[PDB]
């Protein structure tokens, strides 16, 4: 149902979805860039995972979805201290057996992240076309078409309807993004789509190249969100990789 | 302002805490403004911090000195702080500094770990932040991480516990994982200006040569090694720090 969790004052609202047993495996489903915890891709992840024997668990990030917080203070960082209240939690939970972490766009870059810290706890990651092209982006002036100077970033930026501030950018500009996840060393699925408009799949090839153990698929005419028909692939690939 | 002039206790919100800290005006409506920095398990009112806040104001220099989260006056449990968090403290601290009308140029001032604070934010803000000044900056507890011993308690740096007992109090596990991982020197290279260096020879705290990879670094060092001088710059060696931290403040 839904749950209720706190990070530093800011309270972090998730749905868990829960199989029917005592003891169980249970993955965390983190969200992208301007999403939120259910939206159709995640939720459909969420709900095959619990049909084979495996729970689940989505929040919405700081400033995004229900959670507490505003956008315009969020950052890549505090995501990952998000991340990382979620997992004490889940790692407390007496039900809870193994850990997964699932990351689309933004969040793929929270998860691999949050389990290059967490290389011994976390026990499989896959990779939903992570936004680690956010950094080079932030670093030439132009995030998601929204311009400003790299050298002179302002204290808050308009971002389509939002407003975004300024400590994202930096931060963005110098995270140690592949660094940080090549600590990572047990399985990895990394799932990209040649049709990707918003994250390069030469994030998901960098990804391949860094890891020890990683798989590439590479599906052919997926777009950014996974849409329409090429979401029931990407969701299998998810559902067979975390049992297997 | 030059009429609510001595100190003040301000109160910033940070991502849901409070940060409780103190304001010293000097006089004038238009001074710049040091942001200070204690180090860990310490808080903004200690006999240095305070000498520097006094001395810079003496100067017609502002200063700010918070407790940082699980420190002082400061919200949230000891067990949650991490050096990543304080930078998000620090940076809540910059967005009320750099939003000041007699604000004229900002300072970086940090001890111990707040050396790594003040370093590290001042890479992320280097078109902002003038002058920098670090005094036994803990760049060290990086390494004390990979190794597994943090201030003399170890632990197993490839199975790190979800929290620790400290001295006092507890540790949390996450602290332990981020500075293990954290790119002090990477960051900290990114500020081009005017940095000033202070290190005590004496130091079983923080090795001097975290001071002497800071001046390798940058690109605009000046480092003065203290000789007898300890971690905490205290007796006849505290009169000696202030004073090199105000004296390149000074113009
Ligand atoms: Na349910
Ligand atoms: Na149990
Ligand atoms: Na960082």
């Amino acid at each position: 149902a839904t749950i209720t969790l706190e990070r530093d004052g800011l309270q972090l609202v998730g749905t868990r979805e829960e199989p029917f047993g005592e003891i169980y495996d249970m993955a965390i489903i983190f969200h992208g860039f301007t999403a939120n915890r259910n939206t159709s891709l995640l939720r459909e992840i969420a709900n095959s995972l619990r049909d084979e024997n495996i729970a689940s668990v989505r929040f919405d990030f700081n400033g995004h979805g229900d959670s507490d917080g505003k956008f315009e203070n969020m950052t890549v960082l505090n995501e990952i201290e998000d991340a990382n209240a979620i997992l004490n939690y889940v790692k407390t939970d007496p039900h809870v057996r193994n850990i997964y972490l699932v990351g689309h766009s933004q969040g793929g870059v929270v998860a691999s992240m949050l389990a290059g810290l967490y290389p011994d706890l976390i026990k499989k990651v896959v990779l939903l076309a992570p936004a680690a092209t956010l950094k080079g982006d932030a670093l030439e002036g132009n995030t998601q078409g929204v311009t400003y100077n790299p050298d002179h970033i302002p204290d808050r930026l308009p971002f389509k309807d939002l407003t975004l501030g300024g400590f994202y950018l930096r931060i963005a500009q110098q995270l140690p993004i592949y660094e940080v996840s090549a600590q990572f060393t047990k399985p990895v699925c990394l799932i990209h789509g040649t049709d990707d408009t918003v994250v390069s799949p030469n994030a998901s090839k960098k990804y391949d190249q860094i890891y020890q153990n990683s798989t590439l698929h590479l599906i052919e005419g997926a777009d950014h969100c996974f849409s329409d028909s090429y979401q029931k692939n990407a969701v299998n690939l998810t559902t067979d990789f975390l049992q297997n």
